[PDB]
């Protein structure tokens, strides 16, 4: 996150940070056994670590539970990264209580200048790479589909919008894909890409996490 603060410990209870060795994407707990990242997050030997802060540190609160399995959405595109999403089974429930909560989905899509809060243990740097030890937190409002477009021409699809600050110095960053943007308490994004960080005219841009709903819903009673 460049131009964020710091969190505070376990104040984004429903973040999780998906391990391979180091921590590679973010990602939202959904209910005890599921969590929501993004498709281009996807690869095998993925533990989920819930309830941290800083993490590089065991502190208390953490559970480290491995995926069972991930499920990435049949249309994603790698190239356009249209339909980025993906559901991850924990091989056991994790035990929630006020560190560790999950998010609850969205009933209808956000409007434009919606505040929400994105949060990650990505990069802190536009113009170099500097990773945090602990969550960073940026609150950014939901851009109009007009402004989202003109910065981004021909490649927004109406599974995207944008959520930043056209001036540069406030955005997500590498290390941040696969987490949430929750808006009113509802998820209704996940950190998907951008054109470097935190520039000028170059919003980040989310998964609009609303057109899935049912898809979440049915995949998970399926699984
Ligand atoms: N400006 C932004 N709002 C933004 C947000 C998320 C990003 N994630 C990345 C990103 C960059 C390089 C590699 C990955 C990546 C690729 C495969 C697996 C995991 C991460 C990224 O998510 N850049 C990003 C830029
Ligand atoms: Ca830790
Ligand atoms: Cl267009």
């Amino acid at each position: 996150i460049v131009g964020g603060y710091t969190c505070g410990a376990n104040t984004v209870p429903y973040q999780v940070s998906l391990n391979s060795g180091y921590h590679f994407c973010g990602g939202s707990l959904i209910n005890s056994q599921w969590v929501v990242s993004a498709a281009h997050c996807y690869k095998s030997g993925i533990q989920v670590r819930l309830g941290e802060d800083n993490i590089n540190v065991v502190e208390g609160n953490e559970q480290f539970i491995s995926a069972s399995k991930s499920i990435v959405h049949p249309s994603y595109n790698s190239n356009t990264l249209n339909n980025d999403i993906m559901l991850i089974k924990l091989k056991s429930a994790a035990s929630l209580n006020s560190r560790v909560a999950s998010i609850s989905l969205p009933t209808s899509c956000a409007s434009a200048g919606t505040q929400c809060l994105i949060s990650g243990w990505g990069n802190t740097k536009s113009s170099g790479t500097s990773y945090p030890d602990v969550l960073k937190c940026l609150k950014a409002p939901i851009l109009s589909d007009s402004s989202c477009k003109s910065a981004y021409p021909g490649q927004i699809t109406s599974n995207m919008f944008c959520a930043g600050y056209l001036e540069g110095g406030k955005d997500s960053c590498q290390g941040d894909s696969g987490g949430p943007v929750v808006c009113s308490g509802k998820l209704q994004g996940i950190v998907s890409w951008g054109s470097g960080c935190a520039q000028k005219n170059k919003p980040g841009v989310y998964t609009k996490v609303c057109n899935y709903v049912s898809w979440i819903k049915q995949t998970i009673a399926s699984n």
